[PDB]
């Protein structure tokens, strides 16, 4: 029978990866489904799992693909293969409207929630090394992004840093009308990607060939508009 490929996701990051009526959908998922439509070789299983388990399962080859609004880092690239980028998604600071927090450095001394292993953690840890007398209070949580965004709306925490597309989507869909988003600097292009277990070179090649085809023929843009709510593709030369 066809080779079973398991794609691992968290499924709590609307609109990249989430459930509708119990079924997994969102840009990462629907892109993967479109990629794999044109294969006789691979049958994909889409599996919801814990964030940390995506990575440990890729390490053990329990899983072959990871997808959940995943950024490039050198630490991850040391262990996993990356696809070509699938979207560009810059960071924002989510704060109550009219907060004192107006620019990145204003977070100094304020409290936020973070989830271990996400890229904002080392970002904020670096910030604290630079502002050691007025550090951000980091509260590690196991709760999901919408939960954390609502906690800022309710005043339990002062701000949340996350990608714009999910921040905006959640604030709109959950009617959190007392929040706003502030654009933050990007150190590098803020791309997101599929990742793969390190031994899955042929799979990576297949996915990349498909992404180039889908980019060129307009399908990827169609999916970005449909699931992300706008045209957020990476730059052509980066494909
Ligand atoms: C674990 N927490 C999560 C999701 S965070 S893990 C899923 C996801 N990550 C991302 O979207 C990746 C963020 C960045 N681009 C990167 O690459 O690190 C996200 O929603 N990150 C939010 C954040 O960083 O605060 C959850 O589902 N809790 C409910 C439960 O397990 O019981
Ligand atoms: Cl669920
Ligand atoms: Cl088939
Ligand atoms: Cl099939
Ligand atoms: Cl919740
Ligand atoms: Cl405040």
């Amino acid at each position: 029978m066809d080779k079973t490929v398991t794609l691992a996701t968290v499924g709590t990051t609307n609109p990249f990866s989430y459930e509708k009526k119990g079924k997994l959908t969102g840009y990462d998922i629907e892109v993967a489904k479109e990629v794999f439509k044109a294969s006789d070789k691979y049958d994909v299983k889409y599996q919801k799992t814990e964030w940390t388990s995506i990575f440990s399962g890729l390490d053990s080859d329990k899983y072959q693909i990871g997808a959940n609004n995943i950024s490039y880092t050198k630490e991850r690239a040391n262990k996993y293969l990356y696809s070509n980028p699938t979207a560009s998604n810059p960071l924002v600071l989510v704060v109550p409207k009219d907060s004192d927090i107006k620019s990145y450095n204003d977070i100094a001394g304020h409290s936020t929630q973070v989830v271990q292993g996400n890229t904002t953690v080392p970002m904020l840890q670096k910030f604290n090394k630079n502002h050691e007398n007025n550090q951000v209070k980091l509260n590690f949580t196991s709760e999901d992004l919408a939960h954390q965004i609502r906690n800022v709306s309710d005043g339990k925490y002062d701000f949340k840093i996350f990608e714009k597309i999910s921040a905006e989507t959640i604030i709109k869909e959950q009617g959190l009308d007392n929040l706003k988003v502030i654009d933050l600097p990007s150190d590098q292009k803020p791309y997101v990607y599929f990742i793969f277990a390190q031994d899955q070179k042929d799979l990576q090649k297949f996915v990349n060939k498909r992404l180039k085809k889908l980019y060129e023929n307009g399908t990827l843009e169609k999916l970005s508009k449909k699931y992300l709510g706008g045209s957020y593709l990476p730059d052509k030369k980066d494909m």
